[PDB]
């Protein structure tokens, strides 16, 4: 089985891909990601809620009310945390196909 | 800013994958892993061994002296975790090319 360390990294990374291609609520990122990964990946609501508080408190994401909708967006440096995960995320891809 | 669980989780990653590709020890793996990351990755000796005492413990790989030198295997049931692992993380990037 795979380690819950893991899959909460995944959907980490997950996650703020969906919020770097724009602001988003929460049901639209379930949808997003049900499509993105051809069914295979459901996310609970209450997953994401957890994920987005420690985001939140921790500056990369925050949020706002829509036209009672929370919508969330990368902060200026959220886009900088994106962006050096991305990275690390290439670079194991990488890795993995020169292992083979 | 990398998290510490999500650098921990693509360490976890490359180190099962190596040991995929055959046993393997410690100066080993770093090595393997420095050239399959064109220098990017040069592993710590002291982070494999916590990983490895991690990963013993769960079963998923075991050791054993060489002809003194310690190797590592992938066990029976750590081949099994390995293709959960591998097709989580081939999954990730499945999504993340369909949502960019």
């Amino acid at each position: 089985e795979i380690p819950k360390e893991m899959l909460r990294a995944q959907t980490n990374a997950i996650l703020l891909n969906v919020l770097k291609q724009g602001d988003n609520y929460v049901y639209g990122i379930i949808k997003q990601v049900k499509e993105a990964s051809n069914g295979e990946m459901e996310l609970n609501e209450a997953t994401l809620y957890t994920i987005f508080k420690r985001l939140e408190k921790d500056g990369i994401i925050s949020s706002y009310w829509g036209d009672r909708r929370k919508y969330y967006r990368l902060t200026e440096i959220g886009h900088e945390n994106m962006r050096l995960v991305s990275e690390s995320w290439s670079r194991v891809d990488k890795i993995i196909e020169n292992l083979e």
